[PDB]
């Protein structure tokens, strides 16, 4: 899981490209971490929720996952516009 | 909505339109980050109960500057773009 | 709905690790403006440390939410506020990966 994200980071520092696609091919998996780790602290929310008021939380979980998802198409974009400027 | 219209206005070099992209994508990001947490506040029945208008606040201020980060960012490319 | 300025003054004001991020941030934008480097460089200085701002301010929100609730320990709040806290460091560890990189690359 952090597997995934730490092998792009090192196949983006084997990359011969600029400091700066450098920096923006490691923050856009880096990216997808910090909000998989949020969406996941908001589930954890919801569960406390439901555990102690027996109450869903709407759409939270949806919405959560959503940002993920957000955060995943930005880093695949990042990588393709990069990587196809950079050779294609 | 008006994410789609900056996205396609900054369809520049590949780096720049990647910062114009991503700047805006954040905002979309944080905006449904701090739904799911205004679903959880507001939740049906969240009126029975002890209920965080902090956090509320606290989610609103992480959009705020997601979109001020996105407007600086726009601000000293476009003005590195012309003149 | 929630109010964004009040918001941020109540982060600042309860929360010591969000003023403490918070004065590094500022220094660090204050460099990336004195800085001799391209827009480009500029913009990803400054906002590298302003996502830690941000990833603060939500980690702060679903901490709020599960205190509301009570102050006795649960397992699920304590996981939400570990997970939420990672998120943060995350965000600060690839602040300075951003920093070393582009001001390395371009001076050292
Ligand atoms: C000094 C601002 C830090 C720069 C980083 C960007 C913005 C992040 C946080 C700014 C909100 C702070 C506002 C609250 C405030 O300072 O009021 C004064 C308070 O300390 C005394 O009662
Ligand atoms: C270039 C700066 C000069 C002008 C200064 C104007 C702003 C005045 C007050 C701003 C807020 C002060 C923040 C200090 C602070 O709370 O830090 C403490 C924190 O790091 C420890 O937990
Ligand atoms: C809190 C401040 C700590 C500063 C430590 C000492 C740093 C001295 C020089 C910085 C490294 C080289 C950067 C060169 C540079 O961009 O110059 C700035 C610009 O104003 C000149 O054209
Ligand atoms: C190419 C890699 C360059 C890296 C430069 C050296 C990095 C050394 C330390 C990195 C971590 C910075 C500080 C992280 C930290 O302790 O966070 C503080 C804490 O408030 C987090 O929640
Ligand atoms: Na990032
Ligand atoms: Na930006
Ligand atoms: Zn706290």
């Amino acid at each position: 899981e952090g597997v995934a994200v730490l092998l792009c980071v090192v196949i983006a520092a084997w990359l011969d490209v600029d400091a700066v696609t450098r920096v923006l091919l490691i923050s856009s998996v880096m990216l997808v971490m910090i909000v998989e780790l949020l969406n996941s602290a908001i589930e954890a929310v919801v569960d406390r929720i439901g555990s102690e008021y027996h109450e869903l939380s709407g759409r939270a979980k949806d919405l959560g996952s959503a940002a993920v998802l957000i955060a995943i198409i930005d880093a695949v974009i990042t990588w393709a516009i990069l990587l196809w400027s950079h050779f294609g």
